[PDB]
């Protein structure tokens, strides 16, 4: 998963932010 406060892209890499966190943009954004 991706560490909080970092770039996340589950639709482009297949790995969203960690369960306790969420991604804002599926293409390119941040987690919090």
């Amino acid at each position: 998963c991706i560490p909080k406060w970092n770039r996340c892209g589950p639709k482009m890499d297949g790995v969203p932010c960690c369960e306790p966190y969420t991604c804002t943009s599926d293409y390119y954004g941040n987690c919090s």
